[PDB]
């Protein structure tokens, strides 16, 4: 069958602690008072809650609420543990208070509110400056939560939450966050098509922190090539054909050949045969201002098939790409 595979970084952070860090089913949540925070107005809603803006009274700060649906269930408790072990990381979304709603029943998350700019209006907007700050900002976080045994597993524009006017950044959305071990087996089904690593797709199961590096590497792509998103696969199988139109079919089967996996009979019908494109073939005249040979050079080195193969979250940040960002 498949070949294992582990992180080349933080491999074994969690068997080395306690298992009061990631034994999360065990962890006794410290409840806060509902009272203290008045809702505001609805923001949205997920699959798993609903996201409101409110006042913290005992303040007059601003917050977001959390209410979590009964669906989390179980996977509620890993989503407070791992905000807890991460809360005063850098750029990492504070977790402010844990309180029981009133109507819902279930656990409301209260966090600090940024002063976000929507993405489709910002991150597509961004100057060369502003992308490589920004990436860095990002980095930061992944570094940290890497280096915390935490896989985020859901990185996309939507989970940043950026304030443009304070050059401020948080990434949000931990509902999805696992804790790594190694040698453990996950669930694919994981991160938003768009976002979704070649191991997802391919249903290679023994991932890791690089997971979250290639989801980050289409973030990048999308901002300096300006196309939203950049692999659009219209379902999880086109998917991987819009990579591979990109990456090239060859590296594609070295992957599959060197992790030993079988490669679902229905990619035979539609993945077809193609190289790797050079990546000035998507440099026009509207984004080439964003593009420079060390962009260049970054994006590729994210955007490998193979997940051991990519730049780790500290590895980035050493790249030449953000020597012209103030540090
Ligand atoms: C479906 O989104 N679920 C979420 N998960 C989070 O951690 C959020 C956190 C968050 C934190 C600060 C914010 N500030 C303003 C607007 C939204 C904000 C959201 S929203």
């Amino acid at each position: 069958g498949p070949v294992p595979s582990r992180a080349r970084v933080y491999t074994d952070v969690n068997t080395h602690r306690p298992s009061e860090y990631w034994d999360y089913e065990s962890h006794v949540v410290e409840w806060g008072n509902q009272d203290d925070y008045q809702l505001v107005r609805k923001l949205g809603r997920g699959k798993y809650s609903e996201v409101f803006e409110a006042i913290n009274i005992t303040n007059n700060e601003k917050v977001v609420v959390k209410i979590l649906k009964p669906v989390a269930a179980a996977k509620i408790k890993r989503e407070i543990k791992i905000l807890e072990n991460l809360r005063g990381g850098p750029n990492i979304i504070t977790l402010a208070d844990i309180v029981k709603d009133p109507v819902s029943r279930t656990p409301a998350l209260v966090f600090e509110h940024v002063n976000n700019t929507d993405f489709k209006q910002l991150y597509q907007t961004l100057t060369d400056y502003d992308i490589r700050f920004y990436m860095y900002e990002i980095l930061k976080a992944l570094d940290y939560c890497h280096s915390m045994g935490i896989m985020h597993r859901d990185v996309k524009p939507h989970n940043v939450m950026i304030d443009h006017e304070h050059r401020k950044l948080r990434l949000i959305d931990w509902g999805l966050a696992e804790f790594y071990h190694p040698g453990q087996e996950y669930n694919v089904r994981v991160a938003s098509r768009y976002f979704k690593g070649p191991e997802l797709l391919v249903d290679y199961q023994m991932y890791d922190y690089s997971l979250d590096m290639w989801s980050l590497g289409c973030m990048l792509a999308s901002m300096i090539f300006r196309k939203e998103p950049f692999f659009h696969g219209h379902d999880n199988y086109d998917q991987l054909v819009r990579i591979a139109k990109v990456l090239g079919t060859e590296d594609l089967y070295d992957y599959i050949d060197k992790y030993n996996i079988e490669l679902d009979p229905r990619f035979n019908d539609i993945l077809g045969r193609h190289s790797r494109k050079r990546w000035e073939r998507f440099v026009h005249s509207e984004n080439q201002h964003l593009v420079s040979p060390e962009a260049l050079d970054f994006l590729d080195k994210l955007l490998r098939y193979d997940h051991q193969s990519r730049l780790t979250a500290r590895e980035a940040m050493e790249h030449p790409y953000f020597y012209t960002v103030v540090k």
